[PDB]
């Protein structure tokens, strides 16, 4: 889901508005993604693409129309901390666990300016 990937990595990074901040930087982050990962973030983006492309091949998530962006689920911010619900059906639980992983990922590399709006004839 967008809104609640957008709401879990400012639970982890309170000052960051991360569709503007994390939108389009590198080859990953965002829509799509292709080529060598340019740095450490960018990687956590090609691995959270990866793990959205798991769930999309998911028995359970199959006949889920609304994907994995307007697709919801629960989750709760406490203290900095993501926490998955447990009533979340087996589809929303993959995709909120693909989504907590990242925004973790993102609080722990660093952030390169460089590479914010990566000309994707580097991808
Ligand atoms: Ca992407």
């Amino acid at each position: 889901a967008l809104w609640q990937f957008n709401g879990m990595i400012k639970c982890k990074i309170p000052s960051s508005e991360p569709l503007l901040d994390f939108n389009n930087y590198g080859c990953y982050c965002g829509l799509g993604g292709s080529g060598t990962p340019v740095d450490d973030l960018d990687r956590c983006c090609q691995t959270h693409d990866n793990c959205f492309k798991q769930a999309k091949k998911l028995d359970s998530c199959k006949v889920l129309v609304d994907n994995p962006y307007t697709n919801n689920f629960s989750y709760s911010c406490s203290n900095n901390e993501i926490t998955c619900s447990s009533e979340n059906n087996a589809c929303e639980a993959f995709i909120c666990n693909c989504n907590r992983n990242a925004a973790i990922c993102f609080s722990k590399v660093p952030y390169n300016k460089e590479h914010k709006n990566l000309d994707k004839k580097n991808c």
